[PDB]
């Protein structure tokens, strides 16, 4: 029997079932069109396909049936797509390579758990019969990772990406510097990386990216159809690059390196000319590696700052991010610090966060400043699950896969229009992760919740039948390798 059709996550707007199903045989091929947008994604396919059925898969521009990518005009988007399966072949019909991607994304999870094999298995080889037609509901659907706290490589990054390219993120948000950690090469101001790279949360070495590793990063990132969007964080959280440049601090004495996991201590000296120097050479050197929309300008703070020094510090530093032609993002405190025209703030409060500042959240989207949500009692990956959790935190309280699903962001921000609300995203924080199977147990299975929130109509958002589709996956993870939490709320066959 072939899986389902619906059961794929995200859910896919509308799903309509029938027929006989496609078999890949040994005869099946990918066709595509003829060019070169086309053919990367048909080789991205047989490179999916033809280590677990061991047939040959070739891709051509010619052929009846097999499985075709079809760049063509339709109600697609820069991102949808439809997916066609009968017995005499799978179409999948998309306006760009996005798209075509994300089809491909649905027909692993259609195929079986034995395709993610990189060895060849069995058959038979089995796609539901019907059709599906899909689009996102929301553009902003991203995943961070924390690269500061602990440093992970480029291929640890690589890895990543695989994984959240799964489920239809778009956007990958790296935090790429902290109290612990500067992980990106300035050649202004070189000390940053070499010695504010140095170390990590508990002494060990750290590490950096030269320029060329994240330009690297970058391509890998592009060519799994997600825009990198690269968090600066400031004026707080900037420990590393106060102990690498004594003039940047207020006294002039440069910190050690920091290698606890405390937060709130730092700050970059809002009142000294130098700060707004060293600001505008990291945002311009970072800009120029940045091909996406967005530059990331954090906006934690220290327990010390006065809110008239946070404003000033942001009156001065967002126009720096326009004039590199990027757009402002900032956690939600910039709320307070009127965000510039198009900028979008991130929003990572609790349910026990006040009243007046989910109330200041919310004026300024009602201003028409965008939201990003990402509630730290929703969706920071780091959480615990329940108080037996080895790693992670626990400051939000515990965050079981249900919790971390079960809301609508369209409905969640009192005040807040529903209109302004651009996405949602996954942020995994690395206090306490130092390996990938670590970021996968604590990623997995909430990260597809969170994407299925991003792309998924909220007509489709139910748990009871969510957690099915959810149990669904558990045995394509374990023939990728991918390590998780096997929650007692999910029903795991």
């Amino acid at each position: 029997e072939p899986t389902p059709l619906d059961r794929v996550i995200p859910a896919p707007a509308s799903v309509e079932p029938g027929g006989a199903p496609y078999r890949i045989t040994r005869g099946t091929h990918i066709r595509v069109d003829d060019s070169r947008e086309a053919r990367r994604v048909g080789d991205y396919l047989a490179d999916l396909l033809r280590p677990a059925t061991g047939y040959r898969l070739p891709v051509t521009s010619h052929g009846h049936g097999g499985i075709r990518l079809r760049l063509a005009e339709g109600p697609y988007g820069d991102e949808g797509y439809r997916l066609d399966s009968g017995r005499e072949g799978v179409t999948i019909t998309a306006r760009k390579a996005a798209g075509l991607f994300h089809g491909v994304q649905t027909l692993r999870q259609l195929l079986p758990a034995a395709v993610e094999k990189d060895s060849a298995q069995p058959g038979p080889w089995l796609v539901a019969g019907g059709t599906i037609e899909d689009t996102p509901r929301y553009a902003w659907r991203s995943a961070m990772l924390d690269v500061s706290r602990h440093f992970f490589s480029v291929d640890e990054v690589k890895r990543y990406i695989d994984r959240v390219a799964l489920y239809k993120y778009n956007k990958l948000h790296l935090h790429i510097s902290d109290d612990q950690g500067w992980r990106l090469a300035i050649d202004s101001w070189p000390r940053l990386a070499t010695y504010g790279g140095s170390t990590e949360v508990g002494g060990g070495p750290g590490g950096h990216y030269t320029k060329a590793d994240y330009e690297e990063i970058v391509r890998y990132a592009a060519s799994r159809h997600l825009e990198v969007v690269p968090e600066i964080d400031m004026p707080g959280h900037t420990n590393a690059a106060l102990a690498s440049y004594a003039e940047l601090n207020c006294d002039g004495v440069a910190p050690p390196l920091y290698t606890g996991t405390k937060v709130g201590f730092s700050t970059l000296c809002v009142d000294k000319d130098v700060t707004y120097d060293f600001v505008d050479d990291v945002l311009g050197e970072l800009a120029a590696l940045t091909p996406g929309r967005y530059l990331h300008i954090g906006g934690d703070e220290a327990h010390s700052t006065p809110q008239a020094d946070f404003v000033a510090f942001m009156k001065r530093v967002q126009p720096i991010v326009a004039k590199y032609g990027k757009t402002v993002v900032g956690w939600h405190q910039l709320a307070g610090a009127e965000p510039v025209e198009g900028a979008l703030v991130q929003y990572w409060g609790l349910d026990r966060t006040s009243d007046a500042e989910k109330a200041q959240v919310a004026a300024a989207a009602r201003n028409g400043t965008g939201l990003i949500l990402s509630p730290a009692d929703r969706t920071y990956l780091d959480m615990k699950y329940t108080k037996d959790t080895p790693l992670g935190l626990s400051w939000a309280g515990y965050v079981e896969v249900r919790r971390s699903y079960d809301w609508d962001p369209a409905a969640y921000l009192p005040g807040a229009p529903a209109e302004a609300v651009r996405g949602v995203e996954a942020p995994l924080w690395t206090e306490t992760l130092s390996d990938p199977d670590q970021l996968d147990f604590m990623a997995f299975p909430r990260l597809p919740g969170v994407a299925e929130l991003g792309w998924s109509p909220a007509s489709t958002h139910d748990w009871d039948t969510y957690k099915v589709r959810l149990a669904g996956q558990a045995p394509h993870w374990e023939a990728m390798g991918i390590d998780y939490y096997r929650s007692p709320q999910v029903p795991w066959t």
